């Protein structure tokens, strides 16, 4: 498609400019892996390889959708190097490099023992990177602290949509649920679950329970709930409990998330209100 190609032009990489280690993989997805490379003056970079698509229908239907990534620009939100197109194989996905990998398995890492007031720092910029996109009405479908990723300057990157989105962690994803498709379930909005529907307020849900993983130091959510009985939980007014170190406050952020009515729940303007008010009493 033309257009697709005009939209992909503005943000190409010529192989020549970037030196891509296979052996060095620093994360891994279903489209392919996520390896150590250098774009060129030397920018140290991550490549996510997009190989394992390989009909050309299907490269170009992810592609048309995360191309909208190179018009996004906010410090909590992660930005697109550029795009290498080469002549054997599907295009290389070129991303800033982060040096503290994802926001998980950085608060689960005991050496690092962060601290209440970090928590909440993060989360603070989180809801600032998703009050950026839903500005842009892009819709993430996808947030969790595995899917935020934090740079060299401990700045949090909104991460895992447009053309970096894959599966990273796929223990979390299940095809339990009314598509058969691979979904993050434990991080879906009821309505998600029951219509199949996405929007800005099951981002605010998904938001929630970033929040509680964060607060538990990234423990993972309803470990005694069977993906099975995901929504019928959800639908008998049960919730994530309140973890040891939680603020009372936050923990009421949390609940606001998860109420049952889309409308009901709080705009990420609003959460970054809230919880910069919380984050400031630390
Ligand atoms: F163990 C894990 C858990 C999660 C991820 C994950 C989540 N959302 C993402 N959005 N884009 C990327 C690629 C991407 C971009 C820059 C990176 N910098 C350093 C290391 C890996 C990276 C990967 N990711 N990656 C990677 C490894």
């Amino acid at each position: 498609n033309p257009e697709l190609v005009q939209a992909v032009q503005h943000v190409v990489i010529g192989p020549s400019s970037l030196i891509v280690h296979f052996n060095e993989v620093i994360g891994r997805g279903h489209f392919g892996c996520v390896y150590h490379g250098t774009l060129l003056k030397k920018i140290h970079c991550a490549v996510k390889s997009l190989n394992r698509i390989t009909d050309i229908g299907e490269v170009s239907q992810f592609l048309t959708e995360g191309i909208i990534m190179k018009d996004f620009s906010h410090p909590n939100v992660l930005s697109l190097l550029g795009i290498c197109l080469r002549s054997e194989g599907s295009p290389l996905v070129v991303l800033p490099y982060m040096k503290h990998g994802d926001l998980r398995n950085f608060i689960r890492n005991e050496t690092h023992n962060p601290t209440v007031k970090d928590l909440i720092g993060f989360g603070l910029q989180v809801a600032k990177g998703m009050k950026y996109l839903a500005s842009k009405k892009f819709v993430h479908r996808d947030l969790a602290a595995r899917n935020c990723m934090l740079d060299e300057k401990f700045t949090v990157k909104v991460a895992d949509f447009g053309l970096a989105r894959d599966m990273y962690d796929k223990e979390y994803y299940s095809v339990h649920n009314k598509t058969g498709a691979k979904l993050p379930v434990k991080w879906m909005a009821l309505e998600s679950l029951q219509t199949q529907k996405f929007t800005t307020k099951s981002d605010v849900w998904s938001f929630g329970v970033l929040l509680w993983e964060l607060m538990t130091r990234g423990a993972p959510p309803y470990p005694d709930v069977n993906t099975f009985d995901i929504t019928v939980y959800l639908l008998q007014g049960r919730r994530l409990l309140q973890p040891e170190y939680c603020p009372d406050p936050l923990y009421e952020v949390m609940l606001k998330c998860w109420h049952p009515k889309a409308e009901m729940r709080p705009s990420f303007s609003e959460l970054v209100s809230r919880i910069s008010a919380i984050f400031s009493t630390f």
